[PDB]
């Protein structure tokens, strides 16, 4: 219901990520930890690679137990190598408990850790699933929930606005001062990612019309740890074609779309009313029931700060196409707070009460809607 030491624990700088602080050892070392639903693997710097402001000293640790295995951990863009170990873990602005977690000490990375951000590993909150280097690795928050009497459930308000970014990690409850109307839920359909299905897409109210498992191949997963919307190929092209479409009255070069190119406006000009909300029905709790979530320009046109070469207001096309399936990254849950409900296997959302929007359109959670045969929309 309320947990105020919780309210505005996160922080980021824009299309850097959002991260918690976090202590490690014994005493405890601090350290700002990015936080991503879609991986499972508490990883942190280890050694003084020059971007790290700090990195975590196992030999200062009286606590640390050492694993002896190693793990090597690839990405399509970039990779890290850890050793891993146990150690005493707590949330400074979190519950009040310390715990006896997973950690892998990264002792080297490729296109890993970002220059000029402000953290310095990640926190993975998915599932044992997708673990590296295999399941019996228990994640951080399956620890948590074994070692305390901290409920099984987090949510995240992220706020968006290098402008700095915020947002709230709420450790094993809600707090309903973050959004507003109700709370909807959709299934969580396996524990591996935060996977879940959609079941239809809208532009402006109009219906892609595809094949709907199209929208779930081979997968679509919530993702903190992702900034765009990604879609799958086939949807990417039906939702870029609608998309021109209903913002056709301005013209726009086809590298833009592909996130090739960004586009300018004069400071203070951006045409928000000639581009289309993006609803994305979601599976509901019940059989033929669903409900719809949807976002606005502001979500998925998104600023981009750091260029040097231009004095407008240029921004990027922040949707994007996946062979991996759908994601719901930064460009959706910005709209929300999302619960990451696991004792129930569900996920919910609502309208978040810090969401970016202008006086015409505002995100939107709605339902119940009728919507059969959702089942043939997931991916086998
Ligand atoms: C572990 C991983 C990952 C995420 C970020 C976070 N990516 C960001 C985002 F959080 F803002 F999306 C910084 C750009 C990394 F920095 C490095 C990773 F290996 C792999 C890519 S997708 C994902 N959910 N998690």
């Amino acid at each position: 219901g309320s947990f105020v030491e919780m309210v505005d624990n996160l922080r980021g700088k824009s299309g850097q990520g959002y991260y918690v602080e976090m202590t490690v050892g014994s005493p405890p070392q601090t350290l700002n930890i990015l936080v991503d639903t879609g991986s499972s693997n508490f990883a942190v710097g280890a050694a003084p690679h020059p971007f790290l402001h700090r990195y975590y000293q196992r030999q200062l640790s009286s606590t640390y137990r050492d694993l002896r295995k190693g793990v090597y951990v690839p990405y399509t863009q970039g990779k890290w190598e850890g050793e891993l170990g146990t150690d005493l873990v707590s949330i400074p602005h979190g519950p009040n408990v310390t715990v006896r977690a997973n950690i892998a000490a990264i002792t080297e990375s490729d296109k890993f850790f970002i220059n000029g951000s402000n953290w310095e590993g990640i926190l993975g909150l998915a599932y044992a699933e997708i673990a590296r280097p295999d399941d019996s690795l228990e994640p951080f928050f399956d620890s948590l929930v074994k070692q305390t009497h901290v409920p099984n459930l987090f949510s995240l308000q992220l706020c968006g606005a290098l402008a700095s970014v915020g947002g709230s990690m709420i450790i094993g409850g809600i707090d309903h001062s973050l959004y507003t109307g109700s709370l909807w839920y959709t299934p969580i359909r396996r524990e591996w990612y935060y996977e879940v299905i959609i079941v239809r897409v809208e532009i402006n109210g109009q219906d892609l019309k595809m094949d709907c498992k199209e929208y779930n191949y081979d997968k679509s997963i919530v993702d903190s740890g992702t900034t765009n919307l990604r879609l799958p190929k086939k949807v990417f092209e039906a939702a870029v074609k609608s998309i021109k479409a209903a913002s056709s009255t301005e013209k726009f070069p086809d590298g833009f779309w592909l996130g090739e190119q960004l586009v300018c406006w004069q400071a203070g000009t951006t045409p928000w009313n000639i581009f289309p909300v993006i609803s994305l029905y979601l599976m509901g709790e019940v059989t033929n029931q669903s409900f719809r979530i949807t976002i606005l320009p502001q979500q998925y046109l998104r600023p981009v700060e750091d260029v040097a070469t231009s004095q407008d207001d240029c921004y990027k096309f922040a949707i994007s196409q996946s062979s991996t399936g759908t994601v719901m990254g930064a460009v959706i849950m910005e709209g929300f707070y999302v619960v990451f409900d696991r004792a129930r296997k569900r996920i919910g959302f609502a309208v978040s009460a810090c969401h970016v929007h202008d006086e015409f359109r505002t995100a939107a959670v709605e339902g119940p809607f009728v919507t059969l045969d959702m089942e043939d929309c997931g991916y086998n």
